[PDB]
């Protein structure tokens, strides 16, 4: 109904290309131009709170208890603690022991900058770390043997199969619920349509 | 509510400060941060069409009756053809004659800086012209004796009283309806509230 | 024909008015003195939609094809209305304090989103306006705290309508004249010579 | 203890990986190689939130105090999927034509002096993404026409997944290393010496 602009935020763990089917359909449904922006952890939620994002696709988080924010579970994602095959972490009797983990470099994706608070990986103080902005940069660092870190399984599935990466220990494997969140204090055609279409991209 | 952002566009003829009462009230009604942006003629409407403005306050225009756009008349504004007291245009028998107007410099508000003629005296081809972006710059140019142009009466009322400007000829005085316009394809709390409050600013 | 000078919002357009009559005699050139905000001024120069830009010294243009010359220095003062509570603050410039009070921004290239001067924190209230005058009126009405060009508020501070929040935040900015070297028309060349003369000793 | 290098989106972060082990031996410094887009990279430097910036050329100072050095040249190519109708176009770069086809933009963290890597026109359909990878995937999927860094699509062009729209639009950009002189830590100094060595021959 004349040109419109909707802004979807996909957190770093969420593949942006999964939302590409929406683009053509949104151009036919309305005259709506899509913006699918990437943010990291709390940065995704912050965008929603500050009213700078129509819909957020992100891991379930403590922010969700907000009264004017609706939310719905989309799918589950698996996180695996990986390292390059030749990394010494593999020869460790107790790779997840606090005494062992400090010996080896962790790799973190920043949310705004170097931020100690993280839940995916418990980086310890005095432990070496590398910090990057993108999930791809983190992958390349891991492929190059530069540290040990958690990754979304889809992004490293081929890597593990083809022996470029190796799961450090299955004990650390975690499941994260990926949720769709939005604010009820505003509504439009395009936003409503997306809220209905996005779940269809995944389960049903 | 938590933070929200609304964008009101006020066309150059419309004093932005008239919307200042909204600011404090909008901070209490919701957590909404206001942006009152100035545009010139068609630029104001273009923002509305492109979905880059929640509400537009602008002169009534050829854009109107557009199917997705609601509108409401707010008030009438008077436009006066003025020049500095010492300007030779005052000594002219026929100041508004095509033969006369070409002799003297017109002043236009634009961004494009090429095509002025829209709704009023306008600028004749081959006529000397100065182009400025703001209504204030146009006022100063007129005060400095540099040309002849239309101005919104409120902005030059004191100038005419105190003999800094002088109405060239009353024949050219025109009335413009200032309307509030928005798009129906979207709605939220703040937007709805403003659509109700803005007319109240101009009751009297 | 047609010359376009772009004066950034901080730069008073009327300072260029002396050029108008002279340019009409020197050449048959019709002048446009267009106002833009921050990056919008430079963008016009890059896109070849402005012959000369008068603007604060700033990043970009890929460091290709842009000549520049310093015209004068401008002082920027952090001001607020006399009765604004920011004045009673022990630490008015502390991040903990600044968040309490509304900032006021002039939107850049004339749009809401492009606003990255500085001084605005998350969770901080803000108002965004298009013009430096609108920002002045907002400040006069007590609606926030913001930086202003000293010349535009000098009388305001004298006559007690505004008050400098803290001198520590005062900054000096070089106002430069910039153009592209890939063209040198008659009118353009003449203006490049005349414009510095408008500001001599300043 | 903590050094922050900012690499603009056009710059491959992994090119700086050799530094990591050496920096751990040289000093006890934990490295952050952060990605930003266009002006967002510079803004970090101005706000003192980045020790070193690797980014497309600016060379211009509002914030002042900035030293810079050229590292290497990068080529940008206007590409689209092989089956995109832009290829059948007589005049693919004509303003009349470009509006017909969707542009793809990487969003910026700052005052958008660079907004269009090539040029995005009003009324023109657009998709906006945050990352250069997302933009690549969009292009691979046939969803628009946009500029890309040649190294990132060299294999794509070879293996017929992408195709250069027109060579006329190809542009060369200097990638520079920039920093502020008002500080000179051990690690920062060492990196400023090592980083140029990573791009000998380039
Ligand atoms: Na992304
Ligand atoms: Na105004
Ligand atoms: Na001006
Ligand atoms: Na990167």
């Amino acid at each position: 109904h004349m040109e419109t602009h909707l802004t979807i935020v996909t957190e770093a763990l969420v593949p942006t290309p999964a939302f590409f089917p929406l683009i053509d359909k949104l151009a036919a449904k309305a005259n709506t131009q899509l913006a699918i922006i990437t943010e990291v952890l709390a940065g995704a939620w912050e965008r929603l709170e500050q009213g700078r994002a129509d819909i957020v696709i992100a891991p379930d988080m403590h922010f969700r208890s907000s009264s004017e924010i609706n939310s719905r579970k989309l799918y589950t994602l698996m996180n695996v603690y990986v390292a390059a095959p030749d990394h010494p972490i593999h020869q460790e009797p107790e790779p997840l022991s606090e005494v062992t983990r400090v010996k080896y470099r962790g790799i973190a994706v920043a949310d705004t900058a170097r931020e100690r608070p993280v839940l995916t990986v418990q980086l310890l103080d005095k432990q070496p770390r590398l910090t990057v902005s993108t999930i791809e940069d983190k992958r390349q660092a891991l492929l190059a043997g530069l540290g040990v870190a958690t990754m979304p399984y889809p992004m490293v599935e081929k890597d593990i199969a083809e022996g470029r990466l190796r799961v450090v220990s299955p004990e650390s494997t975690s499941e994260i619920d990926i949720i769709m969140a939005w604010r009820r204090d505003s509504m439009g055609e395009a936003k409503s349509w997306c809220l209905r279409e996005i779940p269809k991209l995944f389960n049903g």
